[PDB]
């Protein structure tokens, strides 16, 4: 199924939808929502973000240790959405400076 997606960017609040079988970074990208990335692999720190309400697959993420996904924190570039969700993106610094 699809859900939608609420993302809180550091450009406004964006509204796109996402496969539950597909990553949000790729269906954001393609709804023309730009969002941050660079290895695109799951195993860095560029496409952080945190999810303030929903719930999500990050298990294909390997960067992120046991305190970080406990915190909400979430890598967008191997992340399903298992329903609808609110997140707030942009949020590398944030979790740097934790
Ligand atoms: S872009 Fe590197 S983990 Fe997402
Ligand atoms: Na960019
Ligand atoms: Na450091």
């Amino acid at each position: 199924a699809f859900y939608n997606i609420t993302l809180r960017t550091n450009d406004g609040e964006k509204k796109i939808e996402c496969n539950e079988d597909e990553y949000i970074l790729d269906a954001s990208e393609r709804q023309n929502v730009e969002l941050p990335y660079s290895c695109r692999g799951g195993s860095c720190s560029t496409c952080a973000a945190k999810l303030v309400e929903g719930e999500v697959d990050n298990d294909d993420q390997s960067y992120l240790d046991e305190e970080q996904i406990k915190k909400k924190y979430i890598l967008l570039c191997t992340c399903y959405p298992k329903s609808d969700c609110v997140i707030e993106t942009h949020k590398e610094d944030e979790l740097h400076d934790m």
